[PDB]
């Protein structure tokens, strides 16, 4: 049971990976690369270079993936592409996603040249409309042919989805029109692709078998960390307090959207345990404080001076020190590990959230309407990524100082993007008198119906991940793995909060798939 602490608690204790499958996983991996790296038409290898991606498997090959495509795109061959929709569409997505720019006016040619209109030509073919959709989420601002790109293949993937005849290429346009690639969790994406690449009549079953083995591996790791974490939340005491039933889990399985790799193990515990406590803290500043005991909570954490905990109840209390405890711990790993003392950002970055807490109760208590903007520069914080991303970047850069940490802690673009992007998908993962939240700001400050302010707050989405797109093509003064967890928390948030069965179900069997029960192994 997904939500029972003592079946958490026993994950990792033992594991149905064997020693045979990891040397078989070795042997396998080889293969892969070779295929990557070796002999095969153009076309065959963007599509084999998409599935590898797709079993969530980039992290293993990112370098081939990149040398394969870099000698793709110096081609003077390019019959094997131009004029062909489906190839044209997939070529300028993977060089994109690849650090390859790809100009918009690759399209051109599909367009008529009076309207600036789509051709009705390609009206009925299904993969062309499909890889279009899924690289116009590629674009940038002002690439109006992308734009229109997404609008036409949409509109068109909707009208043909009940005519395809393929029961496996349905299913893709199914999940697509639900959510582009560009926008999907890897780690959630590989295990229902997984099932779906089996069933494809061009499937690989070396990469198959290889998908499978790797995500059994990958998943041992996650079980032992599970483990570790359900160990530490029941040692805290705050399973049992009233606040944010099944916080611990929920935060590890959004974790798992912002990082899933065996080698961020450390990293990923930390961040889950960050989650685990503002999904608690969020509880106890919306529901359960009175406005003394959050305005004491917030001055010890201004002050990161505990003398008056005392005075708070201890509901309140266990959530303030599990709070300064773990972010001392973390602030301590980054000491012993990489060289740096990183209590001030963490502590810094939780005074500021509960700062934007403190700010939302207020707003509440003297029943004030703030306009979208001054919402959302206060809710990009209150969201929690801020926090989550200042502490993965301490966790992880290299040769850490303080300039390095004050920069990504003044949330640059890249990183406010990020930010505006994850609370703007929460406040839209609400279906269709809250003053506080994305949708109902805009309809006050400009009289908008429900269904218009939601169109603005899809386009503000839709805006600010061509800023993340973009950022991605200029040089930073940030590297991996921050550049990728900087998106993939974007992924995890629309993973989460999309809107058969109910949403109980739904993500019990995300957990359940992904986390506990191994993939079947002939
Ligand atoms: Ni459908």
């Amino acid at each position: 049971n997904l939500w029972d602490y003592d079946f958490l608690q026993s994950l990792g204790r033992h594991s149905s990976v064997t020693e045979e499958h990891v040397g078989l996983a070795e042997k396998l991996k080889g293969e892969v690369k070779s295929l990557i790296t070796g002999p095969m038409e153009p076309l065959a290898k963007l599509e084999f270079i998409d599935s590898v991606r797709r079993l969530g498997l980039k992290y293993q090959f990112e370098t081939e993936m990149k040398e394969a495509l870099a000698n793709i795109s110096k081609d003077g061959y390019d019959s094997w592409w131009v004029d062909n929709l489906r190839a044209t569409a997939l070529r300028f997505r993977l060089l994109r996603e690849n650090g390859i720019f790809v100009p918009q006016d690759v399209f051109e040619r599909f367009q008529n040249k009076e309207t600036g209109k789509f051709k009705n030509e390609l009206c009925e073919d299904v993969k062309g409309l499909l890889n279009l959709y899924e690289a116009s989420f590629l674009g940038w601002e002002g690439e109006d042919i992308l734009d229109e790109a997404r609008t036409f293949s949409t509109a068109q993937l909707k009208n043909v989805e009940g005519k395809i005849s393929s029961p496996n290429l349905a299913k893709i346009v199914h999940h697509a029109l639900d959510l582009p690639l560009h926008w999907r969790a890897i780690r959630y994406e590989a295990r229902w692709f997984i099932d779906i690449y089996e069933d494809e009549e061009d499937m690989n079953p070396t990469l198959l078998k290889y998908a499978k083995l790797d995500f059994n591996i990958v998943q041992s790791f996650h079980q032992a960390e599970i483990g570790r974490l359900a160990r530490w939340w029941v040692g805290t005491g705050l399973d049992k307090l009233p606040f944010a039933r099944n916080g611990l889990i929920q935060s590890y399985m959004y974790a798992i959207g912002m990082l899933f790799e065996p080698h961020l193990g450390e990293v990923r515990e930390m961040e889950a345990k960050v989650g685990a406590l503002i999904t608690t803290i969020d509880d106890v500043y919306d529901v359960y404080g009175t406005m003394e005991e959050l305005e004491l909570f917030t001055d010890i954490t201004e002050r990161w001076d505990i003398n008056r905990v005392d005075q708070l109840p201890r509901n309140i209390r266990m959530p303030l020190l599990t709070m300064f405890n773990t972010s001392n711990d973390i602030g301590y790993w980054a000491l012993k590990e990489r060289g740096f003392n990183g209590i001030p950002y963490t502590a810094k970055v939780w005074a500021d959230q509960l700062k934007s807490y403190t700010k939302e109760a207020k707003w509440f208590h003297e029943g004030h309407k703030p306009t979208l903007e001054e919402y959302l520069e206060n809710a990009l914080v209150s969201i929690g990524f801020p926090n989550l991303l200042v502490t993965s970047y301490l966790l992880t850069v290299d040769n850490p100082t303080k300039e390095k940490l004050d920069y990504v802690d003044s949330l640059p673009l890249f990183v406010r993007a990020s930010c505006i992007l994850c609370r703007i998908i929460n406040d839209l993962g609400t279906s269709p008198g809250d003053n506080l939240k994305s949708i109902q700001c805009y309809m006050n400050e400009t009289g908008a119906s429900q269904e218009v302010a939601r169109e603005h707050i899809e386009g503000l989405v839709r805006m600010w991940w061509k800023r993340l797109n973009k950022c991605l093509f200029e040089p930073s003064p940030f590297t991996e793995p921050f550049l990728s967890f900087t998106i993939n928390v974007v992924r995890g948030s629309h993973f989460f909060y999309q809107y058969y069965g109910n949403a109980e179900s739904w993500t019990k069997n995300q957990g359940m798939s992904v986390l506990i029960h191994p993939i079947t192994l002939d």
